[PDB]
């Protein structure tokens, strides 16, 4: 199954990316998410309307098109999940990432900086861009 | 056939009552999102501290490999949701998958049980497969 | 005397507007928790990368020592506003002070500007300080 | 320089709760931070969120058994900010921390990060180990 997979894409990732659009697609097919992805970068955006922002109804539906560009991996076992969560000091949410990541041969992208720190391999966004930026 | 749609905190007070209910695992469903907000909340428990979250992270997968696991809803229409019935991004998930598909939502949440079409808690749901 | 009861959604937009309430400040007023609140936020930009950290956390601490604090609601009344209100404990503090001191919440929060007698946003409270 | 020896956080707050007779003839040695008076508060209220008959009783209990704690002063954003970034702790853990090995008190946290990341701090057991032998 079309494994052009490159890179594990967090909400922090995401949410950055989805400012540079035309910068990563044509590139996509080449970054994936999880699941959990979606709600995570769902609920942010529900933050944002919260506080105050007419959009969201609009705002919400170009999200909609940005994670659509994505492809999304199959979930990880709570099982192996909950031991680097345990073992790194991470969360559940970011201990997905981070076995995602490693187990799956994957560079995570993320904006968190304990996460960049505590996964082999990660990076960020700046960096996701100016990869894509060269091939 | 799946009937019924479980969220996290029901599915947490459904595995205390595993045999009651695996003869029904069928009738079951969950979102993705479950397996993070179960996993996060065993996570929880093990950061409070109380040796087994090795164990008790095997039974909590094995009682969640008992779901079927329904498809992400459309960002754009849970997020109407959330807005006009006062629900979180996750709460409204769970509403809108259970109602846009046509299931009884299974929670322990008063609000997400109010604001849902249908919902019924743990307790509910167990008598109702005791009947099934 | 305290006029407005101010959040930490709303602390965090007047600190950009320092020079337009200053000479209002005894006027403005925000709760213990305040504090605890606008520093998560601060951390979080921290843990997604600000190199000032350090830098704005010594800003935002001057920004606060301009507020009064409010002593703590009774934990037994805030319950009853959060649970019948539908919001947080966190959210629900802010309402019943605001309502129970009779003072005017001040808040960045769609949701609670909705379920909080008299409540404002940011943009109101300052055209009001103009005013004054 | 007071009789306060130990900041109670609010996994510690919860447990201790149902040893109140066991610790409340301490009461001047415990202390909290205000920021305790909302977590713990925000923890009831998730229980009733999920359901449970009485919140109303509870959180009226609830009230009652934190009344009998001092409460500090709120630590200086400043320092917290600091102790939050360096030991990948959040602005809400940091605080206890912060507050504790500072004020040269001994937290009270049912939190094993905390724990390990806070100098001299110990969990319910051992505070109540140690109110016995007094
Ligand atoms: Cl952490
Ligand atoms: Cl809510």
């Amino acid at each position: 199954g079309a494994m052009a997979v490159e890179y594990l894409v967090d909400a922090s990732a995401l949410y950055a990316l989805a400012a540079h659009y035309d910068k990563w697609i044509k590139h996509r097919e080449k970054l994936a998410i999880l699941h959990l992805t979606i709600y995570e970068a769902g609920n942010a955006l529900w933050k944002e309307a919260r506080l105050g922002r007419v959009d969201w109804a609009a705002a919400s539906r170009h999200l909609k098109k940005v994670m659509s560009s994505f492809k999304v991996l199959e979930d990880p076992p709570l099982d192996e999940v909950m031991r680097v969560a345990v073992e790194r000091g991470l969360t559940f949410y970011d201990a997905s990432y981070a076995y995602v990541a490693e187990s799956s041969g994957l560079v995570l992208v993320t904006q968190d900086r304990e996460l960049l720190a505590k996964t082999k391999g990660a990076i960020d966004v700046e960096t996701l861009l100016v990869r894509l930026a060269a091939q």
